[PDB]
Protein backbone atom coordinates (compact mmCIF):
# COMPACT_ATOMS: atom_id res chain seq x y z
CA UNK A 1 0.00 0.00 0.00
CA UNK A 2 1.77 3.08 -1.51
CA UNK A 3 1.25 6.77 -0.41
CA UNK A 4 0.93 9.31 -3.30
CA UNK A 5 4.54 10.48 -4.24
CA UNK A 6 3.36 14.09 -4.32
CA UNK A 7 3.71 16.15 -0.72
CA UNK A 8 1.15 19.29 -0.42
CA UNK A 9 2.78 23.03 -0.68
CA UNK A 10 0.80 24.30 2.43
CA UNK A 11 3.91 22.14 4.10
CA UNK A 12 6.60 25.40 3.90
CA UNK A 13 6.22 27.07 6.93
CA UNK A 14 5.39 30.30 6.49
CA UNK A 15 2.01 29.45 4.40
CA UNK A 16 -1.16 30.49 5.67
CA UNK A 17 -3.93 28.28 6.23
CA UNK A 18 -7.61 29.46 5.94
CA UNK A 19 -9.92 27.76 8.45
CA UNK A 20 -13.93 27.13 7.71
CA UNK A 21 -15.04 30.09 10.03
CA UNK A 22 -12.56 32.55 8.29
CA UNK A 23 -9.68 33.56 10.54
CA UNK A 24 -6.32 32.75 9.63
CA UNK A 25 -3.49 31.06 10.94
CA UNK A 26 0.21 30.01 9.82
CA UNK A 27 1.00 26.44 8.88
CA UNK A 28 3.22 26.45 12.18
CA UNK A 29 0.79 27.66 14.81
CA UNK A 30 -2.21 25.40 13.88
CA UNK A 31 -3.77 23.78 16.76
CA UNK A 32 -5.68 20.51 17.28
CA UNK A 33 -8.85 22.51 18.19
CA UNK A 34 -8.42 24.47 14.55
CA UNK A 35 -8.97 20.82 12.98
CA UNK A 36 -12.10 19.78 15.37
CA UNK A 37 -14.53 23.45 14.66
CA UNK A 38 -13.51 23.63 11.17
CA UNK A 39 -15.13 19.86 11.10
CA UNK A 40 -17.62 21.08 12.62
CA UNK A 41 -18.81 23.86 10.74
CA UNK A 42 -18.49 22.16 7.42
CA UNK A 43 -20.87 20.56 5.84
CA UNK A 44 -18.86 18.96 3.79
CA UNK A 45 -15.90 17.28 5.95
CA UNK A 46 -15.74 15.95 9.13
CA UNK A 47 -12.66 14.58 11.40
CA UNK A 48 -10.90 11.15 11.07
CA UNK A 49 -8.48 10.25 13.24
CA UNK A 50 -5.82 7.72 12.99
CA UNK A 51 -3.98 5.96 15.50
CA UNK A 52 -0.14 4.82 14.72
CA UNK A 53 0.57 0.99 15.45
CA UNK A 54 3.76 0.34 14.05
CA UNK A 55 6.82 2.12 12.46
CA UNK A 56 9.03 -0.09 10.27
CA UNK A 57 11.57 0.56 7.80
CA UNK A 58 10.92 -0.13 4.22
CA UNK A 59 12.82 -2.26 1.51
CA UNK A 60 13.08 1.66 0.10
CA UNK A 61 15.21 4.02 1.41
CA UNK A 62 14.25 7.27 3.48
CA UNK A 63 10.24 5.24 3.41
CA UNK A 64 8.95 4.08 6.59
CA UNK A 65 6.20 1.42 5.95
CA UNK A 66 3.42 2.94 9.20
CA UNK A 67 0.80 0.36 9.87
CA UNK A 68 -2.37 2.37 10.96
CA UNK A 69 -5.68 1.57 12.84
CA UNK A 70 -8.11 3.55 11.18
CA UNK A 71 -10.97 5.93 12.34
CA UNK A 72 -13.42 3.48 14.47
CA UNK A 73 -13.40 -0.21 14.49
CA UNK A 74 -10.12 0.83 14.02
CA UNK A 75 -9.72 -0.63 10.48
CA UNK A 76 -5.62 -1.84 9.48
CA UNK A 77 -4.14 0.13 7.13
CA UNK A 78 -0.54 -0.59 6.19
CA UNK A 79 1.06 2.64 3.59
CA UNK A 80 4.35 3.50 2.56
CA UNK A 81 5.28 7.09 3.46
CA UNK A 82 8.42 9.39 3.06
CA UNK A 83 9.94 9.37 6.37
CA UNK A 84 9.51 13.21 6.29
CA UNK A 85 5.92 13.50 5.50
CA UNK A 86 4.32 15.55 8.65
CA UNK A 87 1.30 13.98 10.20
CA UNK A 88 -0.42 16.37 12.80
CA UNK A 89 -0.90 14.50 16.02
CA UNK A 90 -3.65 15.09 18.39
CA UNK A 91 -2.22 17.40 21.03
CA UNK A 92 1.41 17.05 19.65
CA UNK A 93 1.35 18.94 16.50
CA UNK A 94 3.47 18.10 13.75
CA UNK A 95 5.46 15.34 13.86
CA UNK A 96 7.27 12.58 10.87
CA UNK A 97 9.34 9.91 11.31
CA UNK A 98 12.65 12.08 10.97
CA UNK A 99 11.89 16.03 12.22
CA UNK A 100 15.51 16.53 10.85
CA UNK A 101 14.54 15.96 7.28
CA UNK A 102 11.19 17.58 7.75
CA UNK A 103 13.39 20.62 8.92
CA UNK A 104 15.45 20.57 5.69
CA UNK A 105 12.48 20.34 3.88
CA UNK A 106 10.03 22.65 5.29
CA UNK A 107 11.87 24.40 8.00
CA UNK A 108 8.70 22.86 9.71
CA UNK A 109 8.95 21.77 13.65
CA UNK A 110 8.04 17.99 14.10
CA UNK A 111 7.92 16.00 16.64
CA UNK A 112 8.81 12.56 16.68
CA UNK A 113 6.33 10.10 15.10
CA UNK A 114 5.42 7.34 18.09
CA UNK A 115 3.17 4.59 18.17
CA UNK A 116 0.22 5.38 19.72
CA UNK A 117 -0.22 9.01 18.22
CA UNK A 118 -3.38 9.82 16.74
CA UNK A 119 -3.30 11.62 13.60
CA UNK A 120 -6.32 13.69 12.51
CA UNK A 121 -7.65 14.83 9.26
CA UNK A 122 -9.75 16.35 7.21
CA UNK A 123 -12.21 13.93 5.26
CA UNK A 124 -15.90 13.29 3.57
CA UNK A 125 -19.13 13.45 4.83
CA UNK B 1 -11.89 0.92 0.77
CA UNK B 2 -9.94 2.17 3.89
CA UNK B 3 -7.49 5.11 3.91
CA UNK B 4 -4.27 6.01 5.72
CA UNK B 5 -3.89 9.65 6.45
CA UNK B 6 -1.61 10.45 3.38
CA UNK B 7 -4.00 8.65 1.08
CA UNK B 8 -6.56 11.22 1.88
CA UNK B 9 -6.68 14.96 -0.32
CA UNK B 10 -5.22 17.51 2.05
CA UNK B 11 -8.64 19.54 1.97
CA UNK B 12 -7.06 21.54 4.67
CA UNK B 13 -5.11 23.69 1.29
CA UNK B 14 -8.46 25.17 -0.09
CA UNK B 15 -8.29 28.85 0.35
CA UNK B 16 -4.63 28.72 1.12
CA UNK B 17 -1.75 30.56 0.75
CA UNK B 18 1.78 28.48 0.18
CA UNK B 19 5.03 30.87 1.17
CA UNK B 20 7.23 29.78 -1.66
CA UNK B 21 11.46 29.67 -0.89
CA UNK B 22 11.85 32.95 -2.54
CA UNK B 23 9.80 34.77 -0.14
CA UNK B 24 6.62 35.37 -2.23
CA UNK B 25 3.21 34.49 -1.66
CA UNK B 26 0.92 33.03 -3.62
CA UNK B 27 -3.09 31.53 -3.56
CA UNK B 28 -2.35 27.86 -4.14
CA UNK B 29 -5.08 28.04 -7.01
CA UNK B 30 -1.99 30.79 -8.63
CA UNK B 31 0.65 28.64 -8.46
CA UNK B 32 2.66 28.28 -11.42
CA UNK B 33 5.03 25.53 -12.48
CA UNK B 34 8.04 28.21 -12.83
CA UNK B 35 6.95 28.63 -9.06
CA UNK B 36 8.21 25.15 -8.09
CA UNK B 37 11.31 25.24 -10.89
CA UNK B 38 12.31 28.81 -8.98
CA UNK B 39 11.64 27.87 -5.29
CA UNK B 40 14.28 24.54 -6.06
CA UNK B 41 17.32 26.41 -7.65
CA UNK B 42 17.75 28.84 -4.32
CA UNK B 43 19.00 25.62 -1.88
CA UNK B 44 21.43 22.80 -3.37
CA UNK B 45 19.26 20.51 -1.12
CA UNK B 46 16.43 20.70 -3.05
CA UNK B 47 15.12 19.91 -5.79
CA UNK B 48 12.01 19.32 -8.00
CA UNK B 49 11.35 15.50 -7.50
CA UNK B 50 9.04 14.07 -10.47
CA UNK B 51 6.41 11.14 -11.03
CA UNK B 52 4.67 10.19 -14.68
CA UNK B 53 1.40 8.96 -14.91
CA UNK B 54 0.86 5.65 -16.39
CA UNK B 55 -1.66 4.14 -16.46
CA UNK B 56 -5.25 5.76 -14.94
CA UNK B 57 -8.14 3.13 -13.77
CA UNK B 58 -11.27 2.55 -11.41
CA UNK B 59 -10.78 0.59 -8.58
CA UNK B 60 -13.01 -2.09 -6.86
CA UNK B 61 -13.75 0.45 -4.79
CA UNK B 62 -16.30 3.76 -6.01
CA UNK B 63 -14.62 7.45 -6.01
CA UNK B 64 -11.39 5.59 -5.79
CA UNK B 65 -9.05 5.74 -9.15
CA UNK B 66 -5.86 3.24 -9.37
CA UNK B 67 -3.30 5.01 -10.73
CA UNK B 68 -0.08 4.20 -11.88
CA UNK B 69 3.46 6.04 -11.46
CA UNK B 70 7.18 6.29 -12.40
CA UNK B 71 8.81 7.81 -9.63
CA UNK B 72 11.63 9.68 -9.04
CA UNK B 73 14.61 9.30 -11.34
CA UNK B 74 14.91 5.39 -11.16
CA UNK B 75 11.59 5.31 -12.25
CA UNK B 76 10.17 3.20 -8.96
CA UNK B 77 6.58 1.31 -10.15
CA UNK B 78 3.83 2.64 -7.88
CA UNK B 79 0.39 2.17 -7.79
CA UNK B 80 -2.02 4.28 -5.89
CA UNK B 81 -5.58 3.83 -5.00
CA UNK B 82 -7.08 7.66 -4.08
CA UNK B 83 -10.45 9.55 -4.05
CA UNK B 84 -11.13 10.66 -7.62
CA UNK B 85 -10.90 14.37 -6.39
CA UNK B 86 -6.95 14.06 -5.61
CA UNK B 87 -5.09 17.17 -6.40
CA UNK B 88 -2.02 16.45 -8.27
CA UNK B 89 0.20 19.37 -9.93
CA UNK B 90 1.37 18.82 -13.39
CA UNK B 91 4.54 20.26 -15.19
CA UNK B 92 2.91 22.70 -17.73
CA UNK B 93 -0.52 22.24 -16.41
CA UNK B 94 -1.32 23.10 -12.69
CA UNK B 95 -4.03 21.32 -10.80
CA UNK B 96 -5.30 18.10 -11.69
CA UNK B 97 -6.80 15.20 -11.09
CA UNK B 98 -9.28 12.07 -12.05
CA UNK B 99 -12.09 13.88 -11.25
CA UNK B 100 -11.94 17.83 -12.18
CA UNK B 101 -15.25 18.69 -11.43
CA UNK B 102 -15.09 17.27 -7.82
CA UNK B 103 -12.24 18.80 -7.28
CA UNK B 104 -13.13 22.16 -8.24
CA UNK B 105 -15.89 22.25 -6.29
CA UNK B 106 -13.88 20.91 -2.81
CA UNK B 107 -10.50 22.77 -3.06
CA UNK B 108 -11.78 25.72 -4.97
CA UNK B 109 -9.87 26.14 -7.92
CA UNK B 110 -9.07 25.40 -11.71
CA UNK B 111 -8.67 22.15 -12.34
CA UNK B 112 -7.33 19.76 -15.29
CA UNK B 113 -8.12 16.48 -16.47
CA UNK B 114 -5.65 14.48 -15.35
CA UNK B 115 -4.13 12.31 -17.98
CA UNK B 116 -1.68 9.22 -18.87
CA UNK B 117 1.97 10.95 -19.16
CA UNK B 118 1.38 14.02 -16.95
CA UNK B 119 4.25 15.01 -14.87
CA UNK B 120 2.99 15.00 -11.39
CA UNK B 121 6.08 17.51 -9.19
CA UNK B 122 6.44 17.97 -5.95
CA UNK B 123 9.69 19.80 -3.67
CA UNK B 124 12.05 17.02 -2.53
CA UNK B 125 15.34 16.44 -0.63
CA UNK B 126 18.54 15.46 -1.69
NA1 LIG C 1 18.24 23.00 -5.73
Amino acid sequence: AMAPPTLPPYFMKGSIIQLANGELKKVEDLKTEDFIQSAEISNDLKIDSSTVERIEDSHSPGVAVIQFAVGEHRAQVSVEVLVEYPFFVFGQGWSSCCPERTSQLFDLPCSKLSVGDVCISLTLK
